[PDB]
C-alpha cells in the first residue's frame, strides 16, 4: 500500500494528513487548499492560485463542485445550484464547460475533484519524498453510492486507490480518539458552504450513523457575506455591488477579519487602495459580527434538535461534541451551542479546519 494518505475532499477547501498525524501545508505554506481549479490558456490553475485570479476570470474558475459529483442533471438541487461558470448536461450528468484557445473543454465532476485529488496527493508526495498510490477520503454522510463511487473514481483520476470512503462526522471523532462503554456522539459541522449535524454511536470501535440533519447553503461564507455588506455601504459616492474585482477583495478582508474576531475583540479592515485610488478602513466589532449574524448562528440549532429527534435521544444522553469547520471557532457559535446542551463543553486541541483529513490519516495508517 506504500504510506496511505488521508484526505478531507471539501466543498471550499481541501487538506491532507498522514500518519502522530501531522496536517501537510502546501506550496504558498498553507495547511488548507482551496477546492478550486482554474482554465486559462498558460496553463490549469488548481487551490489557491485558482481562487485568487476567480475574478478576472469568472468564466474558468470551477468550485463548489462537491455539490454536483454523482448527482443527475434532472436532480432539483443540481437544478438549483446551476453558477458563474456553465453547467451542461452531459450524458444525464452535470458537467462544467470551459474555453481553452478557443475551444470548448467539457469535465465531468470526478474529472475536477481528481484534478484537486491530484493536488492533494502531489503536497504528500513532497512531505514523504515518496510516491503515493493509495489513500483514504472523506465524503458526507448522507452521500449516496453514486457520490461515493464518483469520489473513488476522482481518486482513479488522480492516481490514487481509494482504498476506503470515510465518512466526515466518524473522522472527526476519529480524529479525537472517539473511538477508543457506549457512547453517542454530536458532530456539529459547521464548513465554508454547507452545514451538517450528525449523531454517532461508538459501541466497541464500530461507529454507526444514528441520525443527519443541517443545511446545505449555510456556511462560513455566509457569515463573511454579511460583513461584505456592511462594507459596501456613504463615505463616498460609489457602490461596488457590480464591481466583481472588487467584491473578491472584500471576500478576502471578511474572511481575514472574521477569523481575527474569534481571538480579538476588534479587527482593522484596510484595503489601500481599495477603488480607483481610495482606501478603504473600517473597524469591526465583535458585538457586530454577532449582530449581523445571530438568526444565522441561532438557526443552526435546529438541526441539532432534528438531530436529537429522529434518533431516541435526550439532551442529556450526549456524551461528547465535536466541533468541525472553521466557523466553529466563533465564540458567539461556541456560547449558543453549549448553552444548548446545559454548559457541556465540547471536545477542543485540533484545528476544526483540519479535524476531518487528521481522522482521515488515523484511519489511513491503520490500512
Amino acid at each position: 500500500y506504500g504510506t496511505v494518505i488521508g484526505i478531507d475532499l471539501g466543498t471550499t477547501y481541501s487538506c491532507v494528513a498522514v500518519m502522530k498525524t501531522e496536517i501537510l501545508a502546501n506550496e504558498q505554506g498553507n495547511r488548507i487548499t482551496p477546492s478550486y481549479v482554474a482554465f486559462t490558456d498558460d496553463e490549469r490553475l488548481i487551490g489557491d492560485a485558482a481562487k485568487n485570479q476567480v475574478a478576472a476570470n469568472p468564466q474558468n474558475t470551477i468550485f463548489d463542485i462537491k455539490r454536483l459529483i454523482g448527482l443527475k442533471y434532472n436532480d432539483r438541487s443540481v437544478q438549483k445550484d446551476i453558477l458563474p461558470f456553465n453547467v451542461v448536461n452531459k450524458d444525464g450528468k452535470p458537467a462544467v464547460e470551459v474555453s481553452v484557445k478557443g475551444e470548448k473543454k467539457v469535465f465531468t465532476p470526478e474529472e475536477i475533484s481528481g484534478m484537486i485529488l491530484g493536488k492533494m496527493k502531489q503536497i504528500a508526495e513532497d512531505y514523504l519524498g515518496t510516491k503515493v498510490t493509495h489513500a483514504v477520503v472523506t465524503v458526507p454522510a448522507y452521500f449516496n453510492d453514486a457520490q461515493r463511487q464518483a469520489t473513488k473514481d476522482a481518486g482513479t483520476i488522480a492516481g490514487l486507490n481509494v482504498l476506503r470512503i470515510v465518512n466526515e462526522p466518524t473522522a472527526a471523532a476519529i480524529a479525537y480518539g472517539l473511538d477508543k462503554k457506549e457512547h453517542q456522539i454530536i458532530v456539529y459541522d459547521l464548513g465554508g458552504g454547507t452545514f451538517d449535524v450528525s449523531l454517532l454511536s461508538i459501541e466497541n470501535g464500530v461507529f454507526e450513523v444514528q441520525a443527519t440533519s443541517g443545511d446545505t447553503h449555510l456556511g462560513g461564507e455566509d457569515f463573511d457575506y454579511k460583513i461584505v455588506r456592511q462594507l459596501i455601504k456613504k463615505k463616498h459616492g460609489i457602490d461596488v455591488s457590480d464591481n466583481n474585482k472588487a467584491l473578491a477583495k472584500l471576500k478576502r478582508e471578511a474572511e481575514k477579519a472574521k477569523r481575527a474576531l474569534s481571538s480579538q475583540m476588534s479587527t482593522r479592515i484596510e484595503i489601500d487602495s481599495f477603488v480607483d485610488g481610495i482606501d478603504l478602513s473600517e473597524t469591526l466589532t465583535r458585538a457586530k459580527f454577532e449582530e449581523l449574524n445571530l438568526d444565522l448562528f441561532k438557526k443552526t440549532l435546529k438541526p441539532v434538535e432534528k438531530v436529537l429527534q429522529d434518533s431516541g435521544l435526550e439532551k442529556k444522553d450526549v456524551d461528547d461534541i465535536v466541533l468541525v469547520g472553521g466557523s466553529t471557532r466563533i465564540p458567539k457559535v461556541q456560547q449558543l451551542l453549549e448553552s444548548y446542551f446545559d454548559g457541556k463543553k465540547a471536545s477542543k486541541g485540533i484545528n476544526p479546519d483540519e479535524a476531518v483529513a487528521y481522522g482521515a490519516a488515523v484511519q489511513a495508517g491503520v490500512l
